[PDB]
């Protein structure tokens, strides 16, 4: 639920509207349907930037993913009331047919980007691509109906104008320049460890100092033979200054390519690091819950504080003993920190881990990363257990 850590970006949004509607009511009331659509467009591509702007507003990559997929289907919703009341399936002139094909390529892209969780990622990514060709004929539409229109020293123009450069500027941004200019950390693998059946660790020597918290994370883009380029999400596992650490779970193609194939010495990228989940500037009583490869970002704390400076209730939980990962390293830290209490769930010989009985701490935060339904179990018997506790949890998937 959104709070008041992202009532920045709403509010931008909520602006971002009225002032369109408040514009066209005032000089073509008329158009105020497909002309707020136009400004929902524009900010959808904004939200897709990855700036640290955007993630400062909403105060999350996932908050701003939600209101990306809000202002595309508000956008697909108006459009549609906008073809139903203004033309039919096919124009007659070039400047109609335009829009006919935009609205064509929006709901198709909508359409597929919605059930297409079962695509691979890139094949999606190239689909939903298109979305930069919709919007480009979208423009050549609006701007071939409305001349002289919006090409004056007026506030419907240079509305209209800045919306849609930002919108262009934007999707050009991401699709053409992201992957290449702002991957500056540019960097070698040099050992690599399987932790177990399905789980490897990275580390990496990069060629500058890398700036992060721990609980964040960061996109890596892998350069080998036989390896896809594409940047894959992960959470900083430890490191400091020129090393990073990355524990990569199996959990597809490009993951067990990972395990198998990765080899030292290959090039690695990176942009930079992102996540609210950061520990340390949470309450000084905290509960760590991590369920499986959730226990990555916990992990990055542990390696970067060799004394435990918060009262820590940790909650690991691993399917068995051979899904377990760090069991030394947590062990080493759990007797050499008194503050540090250490909880070891086996799911297939305990069972699962129940928030009814063990009990929260007063003014404590609680920090969760683990398969997305304990996520929700879990966090309904916290609130119910403690209503004024904070609780605080990263998810590893943004659709
Ligand atoms: C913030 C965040 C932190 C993460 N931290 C870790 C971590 O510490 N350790 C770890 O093992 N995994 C982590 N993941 C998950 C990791 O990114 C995916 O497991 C991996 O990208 C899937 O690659 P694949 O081709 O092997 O899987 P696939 O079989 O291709 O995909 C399986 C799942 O991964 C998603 N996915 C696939 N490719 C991408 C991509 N390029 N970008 C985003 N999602 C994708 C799919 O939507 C699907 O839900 C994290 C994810 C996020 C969002
Ligand atoms: N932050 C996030 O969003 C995270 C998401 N994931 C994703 O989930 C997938 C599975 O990864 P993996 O690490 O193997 O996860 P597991 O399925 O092994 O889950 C880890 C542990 O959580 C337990 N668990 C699962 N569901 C519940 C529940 N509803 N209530 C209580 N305990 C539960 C499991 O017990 P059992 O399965 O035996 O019931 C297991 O011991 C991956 O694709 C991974 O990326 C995982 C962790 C972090
Ligand atoms: C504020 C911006 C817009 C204005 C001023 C506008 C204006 C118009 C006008 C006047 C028509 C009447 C058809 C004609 O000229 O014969 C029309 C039709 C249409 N518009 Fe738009 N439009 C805008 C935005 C959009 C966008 C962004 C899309 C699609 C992505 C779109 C899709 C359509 C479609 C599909 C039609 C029907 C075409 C037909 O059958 O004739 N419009 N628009
Ligand atoms: C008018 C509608 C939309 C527009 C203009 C749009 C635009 C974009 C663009 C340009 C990107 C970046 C693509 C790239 O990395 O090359 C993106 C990413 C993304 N879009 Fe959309 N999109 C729209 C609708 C949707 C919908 C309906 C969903 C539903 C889930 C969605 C979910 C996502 C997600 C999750 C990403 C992140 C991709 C990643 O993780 O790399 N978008 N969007």
């Amino acid at each position: 639920e959104f709070s008041m850590k992202s009532v920045k970006g709403l509010l931008f949004i909520i602006a971002s509207f009225i002032l369109t509607l408040l514009t066209w009511m005032n000089t073509s009331p008329q158009f105020m349907i497909p002309g707020l659509a136009l400004t929902s467009l524009s900010l959808t591509f904004i939200l897709a930037t990855r700036l640290p702007l955007l993630e400062s507003w909403f105060h999350s990559l996932e908050k701003v993913y939600t209101v990306h997929k809000f202002t595309a289907f508000l956008s697909i919703i108006l459009l549609i009331f906008h073809n139903f009341s203004m033309g039919g399936l096919w124009g007659s002139r070039l400047a109609a047919q335009f829009g006919n094909l935009a609205i064509y390529i929006f709901a198709s892209i909508i359409l597929v980007a919605y059930l297409g969780k079962y695509i691979q990622y890139e094949a999606w990514r190239w689909i939903h691509r298109l979305v930069y060709l919709a919007y480009i004929l979208g423009l050549f539409h609006i701007y071939m109906i409305m001349g002289n229109r919006l090409l004056t020293f007026n506030l419907l123009s240079f509305l209209v104008g800045s919306y849609a450069l930002l919108g262009l500027l934007a999707g050009f941004y991401i699709i053409f320049l992201y992957q290449k200019i702002s991957f500056p950390y540019l960097g070698k693998i040099t050992h690599l460890k399987r932790l177990n059946h399905d789980t490897r660790e990275i580390q990496i020597h990069l060629s500058r100092p890398f700036n992060y918290q721990s609980g964040q994370f960061a996109f890596l883009k892998i350069f080998q033979e036989g390896f896809e380029s594409a940047p894959h999400p992960f959470s900083i596992s430890g490191g400091h200054g020129q090393t990073l650490y990355f524990t990569v779970k199996t959990s597809g193609d490009h993951t067990k390519n990972i395990y198998d194939n990765l080899q030292a010495g290959s090039k690695v990228t990176l942009d930079r690091a992102y996540g609210h989940m950061i520990i340390e500037e949470g309450r000084e009583n905290q509960v760590w819950i991590a369920g499986g490869i959730g226990i990555t970002p916990f992990i990055s704390y542990i390696r970067e504080h060799p004394i435990l400076d918060k009262q820590v209730h940790f909650y690991y939980s691993f399917r068995g003993d051979e899904n377990a990962v760090y069991l030394d390293l947590l062990r080493n830290y759990a007797q050499k920190n008194p503050n540090f209490e250490l909880h070891l769930i086996d799911s297939t010989k305990d069972g699962y881990l129940n928030f009814e009985q063990k009990e929260v701490p007063e003014h404590a935060t609680v920090y969760m990363c683990g398969p997305i339904s304990m996520m929700k179990a879990l966090a309904k018997q916290i609130k119910k257990q403690n209503p004024k506790t904070e609780l605080i949890y990263e998810g590893f998937k943004f659709k």
